[PDB]
């Protein structure tokens, strides 16, 4: 009746622009939960254990985020690259620092990493949102998580 | 490598009107919840349970929602005020009534200040849209699960 | 003072005709895929017949929540939705999924074919959809991600090297 | 010692006869879950909520069951159809109404759609507990459940 | 189009017979829930543990089995009667004594009383399957959990 | 062992006839009340069936939970529960439920006359087991509370304002 | 029927408007501790930030749980609760909780008063309560016990040893 | 009146020994299809290796489930299960699973065999079961229906077209 | 800010040194109970040992976590715990638990009476208690209730009618 | 940089002595587990309850063991067999007895073939932890766990 | 046939030394358990909740551990002292002090009193792995388990 | 008497370089085969497709587990590990994963490369780090058991017969 007429009916292919995007978001996406990680098991001193467990909150929003990024480039068949050799010669992250930081540093230091993250993001967004709507979505959710992320950690170092 | 160079990477500033658009938002979700409990409480008579229920839902959105937002505020380093004195001047909510109200009157009150309280966020979408899209993500949910309960609490007055 | 409102009845957002047919557009093209997603669900048979098997009930599980999602937010905005069987058959623009039992590859390739189908018209009506209301757009567009999702899920068991 | 010397043994087929008869309830039970969802979404009026909510769960009986009743056939290698086309086309049950309806009208109309549902599963029983009794008690789990959703929503206009 | 025309279409009825025998099993279900109860309490002596929980576990399934029979009562038409009253003038089960029970004595006891159960639902159970299958099921799974309790309950007094 | 006890039989609290006596009537008002809420949630018909039809269920549960805890009390407290069918018959001060069908409107009035037998049952007796155990009458306190609530949640039907 | 009560109407356990209005005075500090709490909860800053933003949410969470609880034993004893915003601002005895960001010295200090103003109004009005209603003076010594705790895991912060 | 029966030995039902045979044949089988499942569980290997690995423990699960079940019916109905791995060798009449790896598409049409030589146990003493004790009849119906769901879900991936 | 106290600092409800040293009182017996119960647990040998075994391990789960309870009770009420090892051995009143294996009937009476004597001290103090603060009696009343429920639980092993 | 250039790295094998061993503890841990349920279902008298409960937690533990080990030898290439005429064979377990046995003497007879489990787990353990430390360290869990069953179940018979 | 002769199979038995060992290290857990109590309610200042809630985690896996080491002596034959009287004359940890305590002091002093722990458990190790690897296995998870409470806990004082 | 020590710095195990650094190697490969997992589990097409990509998620959730508690342990020891991207790409021994689509045949034979590869490292260092301490060798023994489990449950795919 209304029923289309043809067995072989092609899904929305993302174009390589789009790709490389979201390619952008991912690998900071990666770096950051990498960075968290060290963050995670190397901060020290006044208020350790509050930062040891809300650097492993991050961690865990950020790798759900990056699986979300590189599996919605699978959907419209990109090819995402997440492998180590690629996310430290592509990420815009700041590198972490070596060795054990003190709370406030650790969260300095986090903060501005998110803060990249996010900067990528809303960099893509417009572009994104362009080619789909959908997408731009996804990164909208991932910009709300990660800013409250980074007013949860900044707010410890918050003089007033 | 693409590292950026900054040591302090800042974070996504909300302009005073976007802080105050989101304000509004506040005290018209505070003052749905603090009604919608009320309602809760005191509606007696012909299916008191089912409605006695629903608004316990309703207010346990209108809960996370105003906790949403003035976390968003927060995040986007604005700063909101939920507490009673500013909520009971500044709700745009049409008083709820003290004492024992209906079943069939307490639908008629909660739908009006409801579509209210949606009137308010569907009012600042736009101006919140334009500066900040993940915010606007956020105002939608609100009005989606809102306009939900709106249904779901008038349908029992509905005629035919 | 004082910014209290003073009606006693408050309206609520009312959609336009057209919104609500957009809307049912997306209704029965998801009913379709899921009752074309259990069929495909209890008849594949053959290569890797399991992952299938299984795949589908999830794509099933998604259709279904979001044709509730669909059909509730037209009620919400005043519009009413027309899931019967009847209605479906007749205005869904999925193509029919074939009888009896078919392999794997062919399920695989049906299947995709009926998701992509379903995210077109969804895609189609977006931009109308999003004109009038930017919160229902919003839910299409969880369905676009999701449907999309189970596409790649299900269409890489075909895809070659 | 007792073992059976024999790399190919045959499982239990159904007959064509049998295939059919649980075509017939499969149909049936589709079509239910289709209206029942028609009628969650349509009701409107007093008891709304409690009919909303009762006709979600029938529903689900109803989904659970299809899903038992076309996997039983697959089981004795019988093949089913759920197909849109072949529901309409072959169900027994009355079509629902279009458009909004009242909360005494969806029991009356749902309620007949459970008996005529019913009806075809205990038209069908006895002829399908000849061949194979396991399947009639899935048959009759079917009727004890349905039975009792029909009671759950007629009760509801019942004047005494 | 193979829809049926009836706009109304009527349910299984029970016949009062059917509704009697139903009945009967509904009193011995209470009656046994409330002599568990009694056992559970002022059960004492060697062992006392394991009976004392073993018998909440024997109430939880005969009070189950009571609301199902009872439910089955209403879905066909027939009206259950579990006040007190009625059970105790109407009830098979020989009388529990009153007061501190032995667990060996407990134990005898209770094996007798679900045994005196069990054998009003045998009794009933072919005049029940000739009206009504789905019935006679919904029995045998009494007969089955009643008679898997007096099993786990008997074999702490068996000799050899 | 500067401050132990060096008894090898320390005895425990025990509960007076009068005690006994008085949480034996609260016991077999909470039986009562549980079979009693169970036959109305059969046997009630009409208007708003399902709500009340699901609050006689949590009403039971609470007072099933009741009769437990209070025989259980009585148990700890070297008292022996009654619970048996003949013995709450004849000894229960609950007016008796109605045999049949009965409309939402008739069930609500009457389970809240019942609950509040219950209810009176319990105050009745508060007085003099607080004066002997206040750890019992805590325990009667909360039934008190609970089994107001349910008069509430389930009166709230019948009220016209 | 031995010891059936035969009254077709009996009437449940009725508050005074004393009592009634001694619930009252509890409500409203509840409800102005629960919007007081979720003001420090966004808009604490500084030393320790996370550990007493979490802990002022379970705060609030207990005093939410409280008022539920104390208007719903108003409603089952036929008083009637009032939590709107402009009742609540104007009766709470709570000092007023201020405006802008505060550091987490001061939101320790600043709340573990509030609490303990709540905890004031309960604890005066107690003995009334429990000289015409144990029961619900057993619900507000758990509202005092759970907030008199809360005080405590927020003051310890401030503490100098 | 009373209705009350006098006796103070009431006996339980008594399966005959005829009976008890029957069970324990189906016993034997169950136990044989639960470690022959386990055996393929382990020792699948290739095409598909990880769905039917997965599928074998759920059929494991299953068969478990139903000897326990069996056994405990005896033992209500005065019968003495044997499991012991001497008699299950002696007496199922399932053919033995083959020792080492074997591959996806043998361990399917292996294990799709065993299960159809157990359901035929099963149904080929339904008959004489049913006739002493419906209640037992129902428990091998069960049986009969979840292992043939079994040998569709595992058979499914050999059928091609 | 009609009703609102205009004080910046409202101090908390204060325990005097003799509710401090009553709560002390209860305290180490209830650890000392804990830690004999976990001692009976291990060392516990014969008829019915798993039953004893099972139900001791609950004894010390509410002997813990009443310890906890009145511990922090104390501290919210500004007074200062002490659960020492050397404390609780210098200062409670239960009879020492023997060393070695014990038979399940030894354990019994044993256990019996040091729950006794735990519950002994509670109700020794509760007027005193209650009399300064009826919050921290009905907590007391709960260790009561409890405490008697595990008493009964363990002696009903041993009891011969 | 440190990567290894080979696309093809082999995995640990087991040798066929390591296998044999292992193959030993899996049919010992088969047998016991077939053993314990034979004792679950047909244990009777004094304290059977507690037994009969004990009994399926052996079981239990006994079939995760089993499972564990087979999977182990899999993991390093070697090939279980669990086969009831090779655990019969081949089993060290002393036979369990038919019919009923009263709780004093399922508590002796399940104790000895827990310990006989136990000490073929013993036996092999230096040879095992020679060729594969972390193998050892499951048959370590295996020792433990066992030997906590044999003491909760012994314990019943024991007088002191 | 494989199987054994012996009707009565023996299981593993500590020496006196063992058990000796077993018995120090349950005393100082038990010490310990007590001491992070005493701890977690006097905790008082900067970063009071942290402390409070880490310190319940570590009295968790103590009491855990105590029960373990404790069983694991009644499973080889031993027989555990755990009572007050004996723990607090035979522990080797230091005196936890009375009164309120700073957090900073409670970090120390509970650090120190966590290694003390590790220290007694290390030192037995050697000797219980000699004469059942088992066991060892379980005082290692001990070890583990203690000193990544000691890292979660003293981090809080480390200086840069 | 007493047994108690007298210091009041008691201090806590610390590792020598060498075994830090050999924790280090274990870390970069748990990390990087986690990374590599996750790609194949993205980039996986073809023949049995969904079972792959499922079992992927299953090895990086076991390898993030590991690398979390490696460098804990490194932590409770006094030893910093190093799992920043850098530090992980020029020092891991794993072969690169190679980019783009990879057939389910080849990420099957890839993959179980690098666990092979991850182990290998493991037990290259296991002796040494048993013989400073034997409970991080328990750790390192727990990720050569489960890692072994998971290149077992990779690679049975690619057997045949
Ligand atoms: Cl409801
Ligand atoms: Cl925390
Ligand atoms: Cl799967
Ligand atoms: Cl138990
Ligand atoms: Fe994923
Ligand atoms: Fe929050
Ligand atoms: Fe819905
Ligand atoms: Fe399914
Ligand atoms: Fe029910
Ligand atoms: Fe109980
Ligand atoms: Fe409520
Ligand atoms: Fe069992
Ligand atoms: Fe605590
Ligand atoms: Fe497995
Ligand atoms: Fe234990
Ligand atoms: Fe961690
Ligand atoms: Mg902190
Ligand atoms: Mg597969
Ligand atoms: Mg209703
Ligand atoms: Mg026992």
């Amino acid at each position: 009746s209304a029923r289309r007429t043809e067995s072989d009916i092609q899904g929305f292919h993302a174009t390589p622009e789009f790709g490389g995007n979201l390619q952008k978001v991912l690998v900071d996406l990666i770096e950051l939960s990498l960075q968290g990680k060290q963050a995670h098991w190397n901060v020290v001193g006044s208020n350790f254990r509050d930062l040891h467990l809300q650097l492993d909150e991050l961690v865990d929003f950020a790798r759900e985020g990056s699986d979300t990024i590189a599996e919605r480039m699978r959907a419209l068949d990109a090819v995402p690259d997440g492998r180590s050799d690629t996310v430290a010669a592509t990420t815009t992250l700041p590198e972490f620092p070596a060795f054990e930081r003190s709370t406030a540093d650790v969260v300095d230091l986090i903060t501005t990493r998110i803060n990249a993250t996010v900067d990528t993001i809303r960099r893509v967004d417009d572009a994104v949102d362009a080619e789909d709507p959908s997408t731009a979505d996804l990164l909208d959710g991932l910009i709300d998580g990660l800013e409250k992320q980074a007013w949860l950690i900044r707010s410890e170092n918050r003089k007033v």
